[PDB]
């Protein structure tokens, strides 16, 4: 009589970075609580480990310029060898009439013979309730929103070599 | 031996409208709770008037897409005639090393002879400590948000002139 639902909604995006994948990944995965400033100075104000070592299941935690608050991101998935970065963020992402129970986040760089690489984005929702009601624009915002960290950190490498 | 002390810092930013004072005003003032979303369906998820009847004094809430939270908007003054209109944020607004007690938001629109209008806006940071500490990112990153809501009003009001 009472079904237990779930869905899992994917929206992928892709382009393609002059940068190489391998300086790419240092520049977000490794070196993000320094470049994430540096790359983004009007949007992040500090991007810290609270705990963890930096592997899979480390938690690390942005703070937005202005009123914006600030959210944590729980460490999934670390890949260096295959340019492989996965976290998720479980708090403030509720929609004023979808729940979610998580949202997940996971790129995938791929170079390419130029040197330079594909970013392959992943967003992932997956809500909480017996019924879906998600919006195009709403979407859209959580994947561009990503890519557009990741290309941020692209710009300023590109710009910078030593940080 | 120990002074009361405070800053108040005002940073200020013009830019000419193609849409009339008039029409931009009431956009964002009269009808924002609309038009927000509307204007910014990808940064602004909802608009809503928590108490009051528009005037000074009202409280307005806008919610965030995303895991960006919410935050409170306190009408000051509100004048149609000189189209102009000011509010605080009291909440959300600390920087890492420096608490601020308020963040005050004006926009005054002035017709031109093209029937355009130039739109003044400021914003004014009041400190609380008893010293200063204040970067040019964070200063510029108030004032372009605060800009880029008005730009993003002008630009869906031009293009769907029934909203
Ligand atoms: C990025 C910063 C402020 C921007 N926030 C706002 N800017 C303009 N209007 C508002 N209403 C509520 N919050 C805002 C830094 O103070
Ligand atoms: C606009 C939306 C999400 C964007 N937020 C994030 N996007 C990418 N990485 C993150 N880490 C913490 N929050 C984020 C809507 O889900
Ligand atoms: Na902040
Ligand atoms: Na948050
Ligand atoms: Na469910
Ligand atoms: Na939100
Ligand atoms: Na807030
Ligand atoms: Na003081």
């Amino acid at each position: 009589i009472d079904p237990f639902t779930m869905g899992v909604i994917t929206s992928e995006s892709e382009y393609v970075s002059s940068l190489s994948a391998e300086k790419l990944y240092r520049g977000i995965v490794e070196d993000g609580n320094i470049i994430y400033p540096k790359a983004l100075p009007r949007f992040i104000e500090k991007a810290e480990t609270l705990e963890g070592d930096g592997g899979p299941g480390t938690i690390k935690k942005l703070t937005f310029v202005g009123d914006f608050g600030s959210t944590k991101q729980h460490i999934d998935m670390v890949d260096r060898e295959n340019c492989a970065y996965t976290y998720s963020v479980y708090e403030g992402i509720a929609l004023s009439d979808q729940p979610l129970e998580k949202i997940v986040f996971e790129f995938k760089l791929v170079p390419t013979p130029e040197e330079g690489c594909i970013v392959k984005s992943t967003t992932k929702y997956y809500t909480k309730g017996d019924d879906i009601e998600l919006s195009k624009d709403y979407l859209e915002a959580g994947i561009e929103r990503f890519e557009g960290f990741t290309k941020a950190v692209e710009s300023f490498l590109l710009a910078n070599p030593d940080y």
